[PDB]
């Protein structure tokens, strides 16, 4: 019944929902809209980190990067206090995924290189994960920016799921490095009202969220059950008929991963 639910969530909110959860030895996917496509947002941070993560030795993470005032573009909690010494390509890392940090997003994809300054790279880096569906067309603020409908800046509910089970669960990265994205993740700041409020404080949750315009609300997660059983979960969200300034509706998520937190118990 949680075609219905979820059916009765987007009447609720007035807005579009996305919900895929894959399979895993034990359980069904759970899909809703897993195909349609929506703007990242910020939860390419995740996958931007794995990027340059693959393509560097750890002694790159010690990498000091100096930036000035006006490059920040874009919502960005942690570079903001750090034009006058720089930062390190590790505390971007950091910055990008525990405070969303679009500067430092923008530094990490300078660093990947090549043409679109590096959004091209970045899609490269999908694709070699076996994702031929995504695609990154802009860097902050913009990439939050496009028109309901524009296939720029967009990925799917299913795409970002399967990009996110390797990352973490799988081996697209070595251990190491793994770990190091894991850790940034379960240290998330900005994510408590979303696929976290969904869990039950037994569940281990780490995540990145995503918010822009046209009330869009996302958040993508890797839950771990009580007796240690992993999952991923991705949430994806818009309220296209409100316009640009529609707001986005964290409770939205919070309900659709209630929803799903209940099935997968």
């Amino acid at each position: 019944d949680l075609a219905d639910r979820f059916a009765e969530l987007e009447r609720r909110y007035d807005a579009r929902l996305g919900v895929y959860v894959p399979a895993t030895g034990t359980t069904a996917a759970i899909e809703y809209r897993a195909d349609e496509r929506f703007a990242f947002c910020s939860t390419f941070k995740a996958p931007l980190v794995a990027a340059v993560l693959h393509q560097n030795p750890l002694t790159h993470l010690d990498k000091l990067i100096t930036y000035t005032s006006d490059d920040i573009r874009s919502i960005s909690p942690v570079a903001q206090q750090h034009v006058q010494t720089g930062m390190t390509i590790g505390q971007l890392c950091d910055a990008a995924i525990r405070y969303s940090d679009g500067t430092a997003a923008n530094l990490l994809l300078a660093d990947l290189g090549g043409p679109g300054g590096g959004t091209a790279a970045f899609t490269g880096y999908l694709r070699s994960l076996g994702d031929t569906v995504s695609r990154l067309d802009a860097e902050e603020p913009e990439l939050n920016r496009d028109p309901p409908g524009d296939e720029r800046d967009t990925t799917t509910p299913h795409a970002i799921a399967l990009v996110l089970q390797q990352l973490v669960l799988g081996n697209a990265l070595p251990p190491d490095k793994r770990a190091l994205l894991t850790d940034w993740m379960a240290r998330n700041t900005t994510g408590a009202k979303r696929i976290r409020a969904g869990f039950p404080a037994d569940w281990k949750v780490i995540d990145k969220t995503g918010t822009g315009d046209y009330g869009r609300a996302n958040d993508i997660a890797v839950v771990w059950s009580p007796t240690g059983v992993p999952y991923v979960v991705a949430v994806m969200s818009d309220r296209a008929g409100g316009g640009y300034d529609a707001e986005p509706r964290e409770a939205l998520l919070a309900e659709a991963a209630t929803c799903v937190a209940g099935v997968l118990a």
